[PDB]
């Protein structure tokens, strides 16, 4: 199976997609972001973040708190899967993880950690 999928984040804070799914036979999976807007990183700023569905506001609330210079991620948190990096208009970022990281059964959730932006920024990650 393929094993990879490509994500927009735009100025009006959505993903062009609402659900990830990666196959069971992947050993790494990668996720090509991109950023098709015109606004800065540091108003309109887009990762992929990737953590169980119970711990996604944990890891956005720390977020937050946690600054630009930091990609708006508490540093070592445990919580987060895998994830790209912070971007802005025009910008492009590319992740690949160990699938064994996920299991079949769990809910899994993507979504982004810049302020505010998980409220619509998000959707499920399933390995099916
Ligand atoms: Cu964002």
């Amino acid at each position: 199976a393929e094993c990879s999928v490509d994500i927009q984040g735009n100025d009006q804070m959505q993903f062009n997609t609402n659900a990830i799914t990666v196959d069971k036979s992947c050993k790494q999976f990668t996720i090509n972001l991109s950023h098709p807007g015109n606004l800065p990183k540091n108003v309109m700023g887009h990762n992929l973040v990737l953590s169980t569905a119970a711990d996604m506001q944990g890891v956005v609330t720390d977020g937050m708190a946690s600054g630009l210079d930091k990609d708006y991620l508490k540093p070592d948190d445990s919580r987060v899967i895998a994830h790209t990096k912070l971007i802005g208009s025009g910008e492009k970022d590319s992740i690949t993880f160990d699938v064994s990281k996920l299991k079949e059964g769990e809910q899994f959730m993507f979504f982004c950690t810049f302020p505010g932006h998980s409220a619509l920024m998000k959707g499920t990650l399933t390995l099916k």
